[PDB]
This record gives structure tokens, C-alpha cells and sequence, in this order.
């Protein structure tokens, strides 16, 4: 049980790690959407 | 130790959750990436 305990620890850590590495990206996500959606504007007033 | 690793399988069961957003977040990035780039080529090349 102890370590079972140790190694699911282990992997707790690196939980927590990839927890805040998709918050990141997601972040990052939204950002490159609203640029495409601006570019995708720009596209289109310009064809008007 | 049973209800240490019981909490840490949840924790573990959490990281196999953010590792499989992590890779799609990466996948929509590169969508995303790709989308942009693509639409500003466009443009270009309509306003030209």
C-alpha cells in the first residue's frame, strides 16, 4: 500500500502539471481564435 | 493507505484526463495555426 501510495504520488505531480498546461493552451486557443476571426473579417471587407 | 491511494487514482485518473485535453488543445492550435495563416494569404492576395 505504501507504494502504491508513492508511485500514484508520482503521478499526482504530473497531474497537476498537464492540469496547468491545458489551461495554458486553452488560453492560447481563444486568443488564435479571435485573430482568425479577424483576419476572416478583413478578408471579406476587402472582397466587398 | 487504502484511502491515500484511492485519492491518488482520482488524481491519476485526472492526469489521463489533462493529457488527453492537452493533445487536443494542441491539435486545435494547429488547426487554428493553419486556418490563420491560410485566411491572411487570402486577403493578401485579394487586396493585391
Amino acid at each position: 500500500l505504501r507504494n502504491d501510495v508513492e508511485r500514484l504520488q508520482l503521478s499526482e505531480e504530473e497531474a497537476k502539471v498537464a492540469t496547468g498546461r491545458v489551461l495554458s493552451l486553452q488560453e492560447e486557443i481563444a486568443k488564435l481564435r479571435k485573430d482568425l476571426e479577424q483576419t476572416r473579417s478583413e478578408k471579406k471587407s476587402i472582397e466587398e
